[PDB]
């Protein structure tokens, strides 16, 4: 298990534009195109992203390409965020992957509201952090995925993904 395999499980792989759990145009492996309700707008974002006139469908390789970029950018942003870098640095590799996964899903902006949870992680108060994390719109809207992420923060193991 690793960040790529974990997010592949969590996001799936689709080669045509589709809408994510929030109703937003996405493609590939969780690659958010835009929050605009305009499909053409989405398609334009896709073409810009891939570098060609696609007509809304991409190859697996292309999908993987955006994914790699996406994972990298997620890490990079965490490293550049003064509110997150410290948490990230205080963690073991398994938990770090869970934090990257969260940011990939909700963004740094979405992570701003987790200050308290992040603090519990920093204190290594695993069960306390787990309880806290669950008290969020994030958990309520994507409970199965959030539960997985939370078990990783709680245990430092991949057990939640192990059988998927
Ligand atoms: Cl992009
Ligand atoms: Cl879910
Ligand atoms: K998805």
């Amino acid at each position: 298990m690793n960040i790529f395999e974990m997010l592949r499980i969590d996001e799936g792989l689709r080669l045509k534009i589709y809408k994510d759990t929030e109703g937003y145009y996405t493609i590939g492996i969780g690659h958010l195109l835009t929050k605009s309700p305009s499909l053409n707008a989405a398609k334009s974002e896709l073409d810009k992203a891939i570098g060609r006139n696609t007509n809304g469908v991409i190859t697996k390789d292309e999908a993987e390409k955006l994914f790699n970029q996406d994972v990298d950018a997620a890490v990079r942003g965490i490293l550049r965020n003064a509110k997150l870098k410290p948490i990230y640095d205080s963690l073991d590799a398994v938990r770090r992957a869970a934090l990257v996964n969260m940011i990939f899903q909700i963004g740094e902006t979405g992570a701003a509201g987790f200050t308290n949870s992040l603090r519990y992680l920093q204190q290594k108060r695993w069960d306390e952090a787990a309880v806290n994390f669950a008290k969020s719109r994030w958990y309520n809207q994507t409970p199965n995925r959030a539960k997985r992420i939370i078990t990783v923060f709680r245990t430092g193991t991949w057990d939640a993904y192990k059988n998927l």
